[PDB]
DNA sequence: TTTAAGTTTAACTTTCAGTTTAAC
DNA sequence: GTTAAACTGAAAGTTAAACTTAAA
């Protein structure tokens, strides 16, 4: 339905500390994408649960992270869109 | 760069109270899209500033709302993408 | 004087595991 | 005698409000 420029998105995220760290949390010590529950993310970055959780929620809405039911809770991984956004940043650095 | 299905997004937002109300806040009494600062939104919906603000920020990242500098602060309006998402909901109702 | 936004703390609503007791 | 359920002991998460810092 709608075409998306991945460079603008990455540009926007880069200008917003919380979005940026929420995104990068899913990338591990060896550069590999990983699974995380909401609590892990909030613990990993130094921002409050409300901030981090709301960001996680919106990023799943945006389709940047995936949600999958696991136990009676949920886990988050970067979507293919998520991984592509992360790539723009890696190239900068 | 990336194609987007507007129905899935709307589906995701509809399953998340905060995202949904943050989005609809921009639609006024007469059905018209309107401008809002971050404070207006948080005051309008009954959720905490941290939740609402983080959601606003991520929605601008996603390209659902636009940011424009005004005074030395910012204001938010739905993008064309934002308006299209709102339309799916209007059709449901 | 009404200034706005963000962060932290407190309160309220919907925590998990182990042990003991009761019922089949 | 074994299994299941409930209660108690060692509760967690989210949202809202208030205060402080950067104030117009």
């Amino acid at each position: 339905f709608y075409t998306l420029n991945i460079a603008e998105i990455a540009e926007r995220i880069g200008n917003d500390d919380c979005a940026y760290q929420v995104l990068m949390a899913f990338i591990n010590e060896n550069g590999e994408a990983q699974m995380l529950n909401k609590t892990a993310v909030a613990e990993m970055i130094q921002l409050s649960k409300p901030t981090v959780f709301a960001t996680v929620n919106s990023f799943y809405c945006a389709g940047y992270i995936d949600e999958t039911r696991v136990g009676r809770s949920k886990i988050y991984t970067l979507s293919d869109l998520g991984v592509e956004i992360v790539e723009c940043f890696k190239q900068k650095a």
